[PDB]
DNA sequence: CCCC
């Protein structure tokens, strides 16, 4: 009864067509989940799958009208939706899915279970995924040159390893890492190595991501971040030199939220998935227009203190404190990298680092202590704290400090506040941040006389 | 006669397809009212429903042509429209509908009588919808910790209970409530616990609904609450430290109407049916740039005075200005709320709260008496009273206090008004507000004699 | 901008009756803006939203229409009640 | 191919842009008649556009079509009588 | 054909422009009613446009169309009551 | 798509 309905039933039982929340159908032809908005591929799937059906069913699929009828039945059979790209522990290649937690490579129906849509763009070879090869030794030497293995560099090396390993996992990342370094220090070597390692999943973005309005009008620089697993910002137009817009804290906050606000061109949709690790390259100390408790909770830094400079200007990179170590430049490294010689060696190193840091939950951690910009706001947390349980039954001692009691609230004259705050830190070295805080957190008991609803830790610590 | 017309008649008699006022069709597949504008699901419904029809009608529905014919007949048979989501005492779940008025769980046709096009997103578990369990023990322990049952908190407990109960009503609420209180007063814990308890009907927003223009251009942030039931804005931009954007009055006027004017991206539905009680989470008393009689009917305050902190700063948490209670921070609390252990427990608690507050109609009553913003404006409702024809037989007595009688109307000189107002609200302490009120609420009998008609209570009693 | 053309399409209707709460009765009763002050009814809005007065107000409006349904129904301006026209 | 002044001083994304969608696989591009910037009123060429033109792809869509990637094989030659000026 | 004066004072390429796509193979194009620049407040004649209107192919596309190049057979005649000014 |  209705042979074509039975053909549709079998093609449905093979689980080769799925319906997504976008309304599109993702089909499995040629060992990959494909979909196309302007041209469905269900009839291509029917023609390709005609081989697995019984002998009497294969002849009915050589007519375009019958394949269109089968496609109509299949479309009317799909009601429930599914989810795509939900396994962050899997790396999708062009001919399979690699498992980071195990190391084995799956192909065909073994890669079919994970509904992976994006891909790295190149095939996977088992021969090059080995730990004994002169590409491996050369890459290890290069990485040791980039990051010294000294006891002083232990924390920096560890966090560099963690950050580079976290470019494989396909989930949201809660921090933005600063690859602080200088010219000819090897951050470009890391960029090229990572691009060669993860293929099409690596995208490089300019300054517009950092200090420009993300929403504004049209902005393709954000929509490209959809499902990419690494985002790189380079050639930063220094904010230390005046004339450039400061880093927008709201931009960093939006880029850390699991959903990214941003729209493509000629697109009716606004939401695009965010799995990207965002690493910022800089030769220069960063700055922020506004700084809030939520901000320095999403910032970590890596410092590169090794040079590869030509012998002509060696003392030019040797005779000051800013940059510490100087090695010899290598010229053929860029050509060898572009020839993708160490791609699989770097892939093996990345998987090894992930396995070393695959503790049950993967999570990046911020280290705001290494940014002098926050060094004024991470110390004022040790200086100023807000109102808490009970200062009321101790007003006898704070009165002599200059504090005044107003409607059962302890306030402070501005001059007395400055006098109490000037003791721990210099009024000139930190003076700009000082009067910035003064004008930022001043409360008006009136227009003329200003008061503050804060008491120092000093006044709390000192009886 | 015309088998396909009989099939269409039966499918109509099953009451599975309805025509909406927007010009679309809503079909009942997989126990939910789905509808798509870019792909009608009538043929999907026909194929899925072919089982209930008689034996000879079942095989006729295996051809896409005949399904299209039956769909054409069904489209011709639907003339009148229907209204969706018209019941405010219903809680829609993935596997049924919960009755807030009665408490019995519905399924099948019982949930079909009400055309609910939204769901909480999770199935309902009746095995855990009971008043006894160790999750429930922790639940009311935390509830009592957040809000004590003391006599001094009886009114606070009642009003907070009303606010937490009213987020399930599917109707427009005409007032906005503020969750006043200090930091870590249990606002975040109860917020995430309620989000878990309610599911997709809960939505979080930032501050753009309060400190930025709502209408503007395209903004999901005013359109993402289409048929939502609760909106929580947390950690307002504290008004103690000057430098933050003030709350817009026009936005609040926009938000409180039955029909919220506003359009989504590429959507012309400017009639946003709001079923949510907008709850405001703040750290200081609210401030409004513009104040009039419209505010006091739409403002209510909920106060919390708790704290959570580590034992390292226990003494510091117990030795500062303005908390009332300090507890211990829990690092696993976020994971515990994420893993959804108190969902049905607080669902039962909320159904008791709603039921005890289910006196025939849900009403919300503002509490203007807690608003310092009106402390100067309610004062002109109690202390400063205009002068008019009711003072006609009052020529002599009031002229001695500093007033004069002008055409049987008593006035007050501007310098005298300044001096007298400085006695109640100091001309500098609240100088900005005094200047705003002076330039906003002054009457003119002529250009020169600009005198306020407002009369103090003290002088009228004196003969 | 004000010109003679604008003054033949403008009329105003003024309200001079305040409903004020008992707390603020003295201000409204003593205010020059209001010529008469009365009390509040809380359930009036509820019964209006119940559409209780729908047909009664329809009857009132139709009766006013019939009272003004003279063969030509034309709105007439009241230019004396605006201050920008005072000059 | 002879194209317009748009590919230099105007946004390349914009809407559908046939003035760039026709440079797909073209080995020479001549946008002549530079609008001399000595007289005030001529928009300066954006360095962003110069940077984008060198990249091996450009963004541009034809009408009633969905192909947005055009290869850049072009040798951009600009006819002029005056020195170009960038912002 | 009789075209407007967007072909003499405004950029030719811009977006869609059927004022300049209508001179495809026209053997005589007449521009009349010069917006006399004797009074300030009007756009001047761009020498860029004059040089563009002589080359054998004039850039410009119609609405809903992807054809950018038009053949220029036209003898351009400009009617004016006063002597013109060039930027 | 033009059009704003």
């Amino acid at each position: 009864g209705n042979k074509l309905f039975n053909i549709a039933q079998r093609i449905l039982d093979t689980n080769s067509v799925l319906l997504t929340e976008r309304g599109d159908h993702i089909v499995w032809i040629n060992n990959s989940w494909k979909f196309n908005s302007e041209e469905p591929l269900i009839t291509k799937l029917i023609l390709s799958i005609r081989h697995q059906l019984p002998k009497e069913y294969s002849s009915e699929l050589l007519c375009p009208r019958k394949r269109k009828t089968v496609e109509a039945n299949i479309r009317d059979m799909l009601v429930d939706s599914v989810e795509t790209d939900t396994y962050p522990d899997k790396l999708p290649f062009k001919n399979g899915v690699l498992d980071l937690v195990d190391g084995m490579f799956y192909s065909g129906d073994d890669a079919k279970k994970y509904t992976c849509t994006v891909s790295t763009g190149f095939k996977f070879d088992d021969t090059k995924f080995v730990e004994d090869s002169p590409e491996m030794e050369e890459l290890m030497n290069i990485i040791n040159d980039i990051q010294p293995l000294t006891d002083e560099n232990k924390k920096n090396r560890e966090l560099y390893e963690k950050t580079l390993s976290s470019c494989l996992c396909g989930a949201t990342k809660g921090c933005l890492t600063f690859f602080f370094g200088e010219t000819a220090t090897g951050k470009s070597t890391t960029k090229r190595l990572l691009k060669s390692a993860i293929g099409d999943l690596f995208v490089e973005t300019g300054q517009t991501i950092l200090t420009d309005v993300l929403d504004k009008g049209p902005n393709p620089f954000i929509a490209n971040m959809h499902l990419k697993r690494s985002v790189f910002c380079s050639e930063l137009p220094d904010f230390a030199c005046s004339g450039s817009k400061k880093i927008r804290s709201d931009n960093i906050k939006k880029l850390t939220e699991p959903c990214v606000i941003g729209r493509p061109c000629f697109s009716n949709k606004i939401n695009n998935r965010n799995h990207a690790t965002i690493i910022i390259d800089t030769n220069y100390k960063p700055v922020f227009d506004r700084i809030d408790n939520a901000l320095m909770r999403r910032i970590a830094v890596v410092r590169f203190r090794t040079h590869f400079s030509q012998p002509s200007g060696r003392e030019a990179a040797e005779n000051n404190d800013a940059y510490d170590k100087v090695k010899l430049l290598d010229e053929g490294l860029d050509g060898k990298i572009q020839n993708n010689r160490y791609r699989f060696a770097f892939l093996y190193l990345l998987v090894k680092w992930y396995k070393k840091y695959h503790i049950p939950i993967m999570k990046l951690y911020p280290t705001p202590e290494e940014i002098p910009d926050f060094a004024f706001y991470l110390k004022i947390g040790t200086l100023l704290v807000s109102s808490s349980v009970k200062h009321i039954p101790l007003m006898t001692d704070l009165s002599k400090k200059g504090y005044i009691l107003y409607d059962n609230v302890v306030t402070l004259p501005l001059t007395t506040f400055q006098q109490k705050i000037s003791k721990y830190f210099n009024s000139r070295l930190f003076g700009h941040d000082i009067e910035s805080f003064i004008n930022r957190h001043k409360k008006f008991a009136n227009v003329s006389d200003e008061y503050l609803q804060y008491i120092f830790i000093e006044d709390i610590s000192s009886p």
